[PDB]
């Protein structure tokens, strides 16, 4: 049972979708990711969501030593909840058993747990960006035209066990209705321990879109398959749907995720200068609606997390 | 008129295995006989997979397809809808599975609209004894096989279908795949009017709630346009007749068959594909409608004719 | 969940005699049609009274008494008495409710809000009427509220309890489900509730699949799936499609000449039984079966045929 | 698709004077609050009249005349005049409509069905009233129909047209959207239509996100996306979240002490402007801005401030 006026704001710092040449404010190096996470926390993000990128050229990497560095350095400066991706790399065809290695290495409090195999395509960005600092960038974007983001039921069974072994909470990423169905199945099969934490992700080419209809239907599907008393949820709107759909989520009693991982913009046609800028905006809206951002320790109590110092970094 | 319903019958598929029902058609001759029976019962279109004649194992073998399609056409003017999905749950990619279309040049063929989990390993808790070793191996392997249909695959497939004058039947198992369909349509790969099929109840896809069906259809109206497509629905298993009837109430078309359910009623095996067709036709008729003849299927879906297929 | 309650609504107050020679008008016609409906598989029949002389709707509790007495002599069917009939003539709940103490039925209708309820467009479809009352009645629905205020509802809730009569809570709109939830949460309506969704009335919600799903979802969300069961009425040509929909969704269904005069497009239904026979064929194709009257009593927790006051 | 019409409903007929010292009740109070709302970014203000001495709701056209004249002297704000006010005292449309011929406003409310409209539960929250009329009024609404029959609406449509006043079509339920669809198709209502969805009245549709979306979808499906525009009213604590939802969905929004006495839970709004300022802040965070009164006129096709009869 949680307070009806406290909203968890998550800030997704860099991701794997956007590339350096798309915005000079996309955090690329590990130290940039660290500083932007700490700034996001100080702006009201009770949780930060972390991917690694190669410092030399910003290319996505699964390297757990880069994760280890980033997470340790954030923890030195902040009590923010550090949520680690196990999805990062998937758009480069990297399997779950390799993506998942960050969980036993770092034993984070919470990490992402993607709930189905899907197309996950950003090749259309090649129409929008013509020149790139690095050769890897347009190659990466093109290759997503034929790469499956793979998360089979066999993968998910093994992942559920890995999370339990390292006392890591799954944040169950759902990009379509079928993936909520997948979530219900794994829950009812005993693999996922309640209360579940779901995140609804809207606007991926290969997933569900960004209509108000889509958001409502996702949440109602979770209510009816899983049961309201058995889960909490957050939402991501891609790109310019970040603030409108995030606001919808809050109105519906959900939590919200913002961050340069999901959108490079602060307004129509205006690049966000930092993660903190989007966090400050969403906090202003949360407060107009008579709510407030959760502190990191509130996030821990709300999601039942193990504690900032019970991690392996 | 809004009083004609296309009733499609999916004869064997690739999900059910022989040991699950002695009435699942296995051999090429069984599949032919059953298709022709389904047609005579009011299925204006039949949907065909191939199986290894020896043991029923799904196969892409084009020469089995050719034999089956040739033999159906010799007995019936039924519209023959060929799979390019069969083999997908064994990890065979679109490039291989699509070769039936340039070979046979069918009037219509299936065209799966996204990559997904497609899992039937739970069937192992229901069936313990199998005539063939391949059957439980296959069920188990689906726990870890992606039914792969990437945007690259789909661009290639769109061209293959156009090059052979084969209409795509766009199989959508989830809301995301209707979004994928809208993308491919707007990009210019898929020619309108589109033919969609909503498939409910696959582990890895959307479920079988009335909510699910309505939302799929509303998503197509909203992204594609109510005028720019027609649609059919498949309800897996015991949801076959109720969801098929729902589709009819909603102005859609319906698909039945042993590919999709082994049963005629809770606990009772269907003895043929024709039995399920006869039932659905009775339901259609009580709702004031009638099944489409094959030639009405051709008119409604803009198909080339049986004279122009390569069998 | 393989039993469906099929109700047959025998005559109502909306259709008038000159619209169809098959609409039951006299008390004896209504009785006989109710009995045939029951024999066709309707476990419950729904009754309105009409004037024997010209078929004008009437609330006369003594006409109700004759009709219900005579049905019960011939059949164990559950007899559902209207407390809505007369409402489209401007007659308020206080008068319409008098049937409940008079007859103490097992179940009676209980309408869940005030609304416009207009059938004046029927004057565009029928230009010749045997009786002067028919077109005057139709025209006056243009300016008559079907009145069921919260005061009315509170009084009615008590009247039903005093007579051990189960409410069948008639909802014609989403607002009326909200009213139901209110009356339930306030303590006036004893669960489990029986609701009926009425689709197609001008002044009410329409006949889209969307409308039906949204009504049922609204009740699930406000009242709770565990706290109610439901039936559906589709008006006119929507009778069979929406009824079939309701069965697919796990609801019960109501048919009858009260709700539609037709058996198919352009063809008058020759009797209530014709409609029940057809809905029963559909129910059976969907692997279900009609509830017998005693199954209806068990499902809805009804007091039994011997405990009524007729 | 970046301009949002923010309407402020200054006083209404639901809340009573003793519920908040900040509810405007005298004519001059109403004028002053209307101007402050306009200055805060309300391009339109919605006006009811109240008795100058006891604050009771009143239809008196000469009170409306003074109020609207005095507002227009100070502000070019668009003045929306109620034809619903008095309905909860049982006053019928024919009487409530007289303000339209008298004042020929640019825009006026046009309520789209008969309904329960009950505020007796306010007696649980407010125990002391300065006037006897206040608790009496609230209790009586338990048993008063808010009457708006099809005959009424036919008459009202001619009145609006005769005075070159745009109908703002108030829908409190799904059936009322169906009613709007009918009156449109019958030729009574001139497109493009202006609808307003009212959420939270006891007797109407509630305040769920589901309710809002289903109202808007029904209007799209029945009337056509291109044939209407819409505004939304969330009652009470739902004012801001539902108004924000409306903005997200492309709709316009109404605030004001008519609909909520509060600026935040447990904190009384000290003025209409306080609610307007808040909504306007929310609009701007969502990358939009409030309409000026002249933009309201252009967006809705209003005749202009110089063409009213005050
Ligand atoms: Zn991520
Ligand atoms: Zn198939
Ligand atoms: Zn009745
Ligand atoms: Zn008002």
């Amino acid at each position: 049972m949680r307070k009806d006026d406290v909203v968890i704001v998550t800030c997704a710092i860099t991701g794997a979708i956007h590339t350096p040449s798309m915005s000079p404010y996309l955090p690329v190096t590990p130290d940039q990711i660290v500083e932007e996470a700490v700034k996001a926390a100080e702006a009201g993000a009770g949780m930060v969501h972390i991917h690694a990128r190669d410092p030399k050229d910003g290319r996505p990497t699964t390297d757990v030593e880069v994760f280890r560095y980033i997470c340790r350095e954030i923890k030195k400066q902040s009590d923010v909840v550090i949520n680690v991706t196990t999805g990062g790399g998937g758009t480069l065809g990297i399997p779950v058993e390799e993506r998942a290695k960050v969980v036993p290495a770092l034993k984070p409090e919470i990490a992402t747990f993607n709930m189905g195999s899907m197309n996950f395509a950003i090749h259309p960005l090649l129409k929008k960006y013509k020149e790139f600092k690095y050769d890897w960038e347009p190659e990466y974007l093109e290759m997503t035209r034929d790469i499956v983001f793979r998360n089979t039921f066999k993968d998910l069974e093994a992942l559920s066990r890995i999370f339990k072994e390292n006392d890591t909470k799954p944040e169950l990423e759902c990009y379509d209705i079928g993936q909520i169905y997948n979530t219900a199945f794994m829950f009812h099969e005993g693999y996922l321990e309640p209360p579940l934490r779901l995140q609804f992700i809207h606007g991926i080419l290969g997933g569900i879109g960004t209509a108000v209809e889509d958001v409502l239907f996702m949440k109602q599907t979770a209510d009816r398959l899983i049961g309201r008393e058995n889960y909490t949820w957050s939402l991501v709107g891609a790109g310019r749907f970040q603030m409108p759909l995030g606001t919808l989520a809050v109105i519906m009693g959900g939590d919200v995720r913002v961050g340069l991982e999901d959108s490079l913009y602060i307004e129509r046609g205006k690049l966000a200068k930092s993660n903190a800028e989007q966090v400050e905006k969403m906090v202003r809206i949360v407060k107009e609606l008579g709510k407030r951002p959760a502190t990191p320790d509130e996030v821990r109590e709300i999601l039942g997390l193990k504690g900032k110092e019970r991690v392996n970094f």
